């Protein structure tokens, strides 16, 4: 049940979005989705302050849901969505309210109407490391998908490790369907190794913990 | 635990085989491995009395277990396996109990020695039908493997799913790294329709029931 998987946390409500701040400036929105009856699935992203404005990390299950993320950073916050990032392949409701939208280049090959500049270590460069400032973005090779990435704020201790990224007490990892499964646990390692002082780990379907997060899911991808 | 795992049922130890009886000379094996110490996950494959002789259905997960089956068909029932059928990709444990060991042909592209010929409606003829009688071998197409087949004991009402078949409750389809997820599907409904009377679902990693099985198996694989 919802109630039970908030039942740890001080949570606030907004339509169907939970919000809980992980640090100063920095929110976590969390929808629910119980599509065939079988229970609500949450869903994870970040709503993070800059200056007068936020950054989107990842939609909401529903484009009414994102929706309602957008309307808390205007109406409430004061603090409108200027930009937007998604980690892995909603969207049409960040276009509609005219968000500069980002993804890898090769994700989805609707789509971001932004691509994203990699190094070759994996570190975002150019007008996406400018906007999505300062969220450091990060692709740490194939796993969950081919092109899925990561954030991280270095300076609060905090890294989100999107779909790639399971719970310390995990016994799989999901669905592997579109995964790459032999590169998987060195793009672990090379998230791990990104963001190495962060003891703050959130994911996009578990509550966030520690980095005994990318113990577990280094393990289960090192099995595969 | 095993304990709360098999407190439902009427369980024969054998070493570390749990034997249980799901119709006159049918045994089902089931044996666990808990590798990563997250908990002991189930293996279940079949025993089947034809005359003086069994016919084994999948190894345990082991090569140790594996002799242990072979050794209560022998030694107990006395009634050692004379042929076996495995439904995906121990298999040295038979051969060095000199067993007629059985596979879909284009498996693991150790090797059973002996690749069932399956007509182009999905049913064993030749050798394999002779063989492994009563049980009938079914391909239903790709799932679970591209290779994966299923058995039946239609007089019995006894279908066995392997791996493609998922608990009636079940959430979700497992790992699905091999799988051929645009055929699933249909290869559920051609299994349910090869085995269109059978009441008791037997498969490879939940206990026995009844067709909902099928129904929620179908339904996960209608969503991939
Ligand atoms: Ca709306
Ligand atoms: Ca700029
Ligand atoms: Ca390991
Ligand atoms: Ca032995
Ligand atoms: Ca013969
Ligand atoms: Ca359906
Ligand atoms: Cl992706
Ligand atoms: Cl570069
Ligand atoms: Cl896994
Ligand atoms: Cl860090
Ligand atoms: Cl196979
Ligand atoms: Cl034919
Ligand atoms: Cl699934
Ligand atoms: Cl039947």
């Amino acid at each position: 049940s919802v109630a039970e998987q908030e039942a740890d946390r001080d949570i606030i409500r907004f339509g169907e979005v939970s919000f809980s701040q992980l640090a100063e400036g920095v929110w976590m929105h969390t929808t629910y989705l119980d599509l065939m009856g079988f229970g609500p699935i949450p869903s994870n992203g970040l709503l993070v302050v800059n200056g007068d404005n936020t950054i989107l990390v990842d939609t909401a299950w529903t484009d009414e849901q994102t929706e309602q993320i957008v309307a808390w950073a205007s109406m409430v916050l004061a603090k409108p969505v200027r930009a937007a990032v998604v980690t892995h392949a909603g969207m049409a409701a960040l276009h509609g309210a005219n968000i500069a939208t980002w993804a890898h280049p090769l994700s989805n090959e609707v789509p971001a109407r932004n691509a994203i500049t990699f190094d070759a270590n994996g570190w975002a460069t150019g007008e996406a490391a400018q906007s999505l400032a300062p969220l450091r973005l990060y692709y740490p090779g194939g796993a969950h998908t081919r092109d899925n990435i990561t954030v991280g704020l270095p300076e609060l201790g905090i890294a989100f490790g999107g779909c790639m990224i399971k719970a310390g007490d995990a016994s799989n990892l999901g669905n592997l369907a579109d995964a790459d499964t032999a590169a998987y646990a060195q793009s672990v390692r090379n998230f791990a190794a990104a963001f190495p002082d962060a003891r703050t780990i959130a994911m996009s379907h578990s509550p966030p913990e520690g980095r005994k997060a990318i113990e577990r899911t280094l393990d289960l991808a090192e099995e595969l």
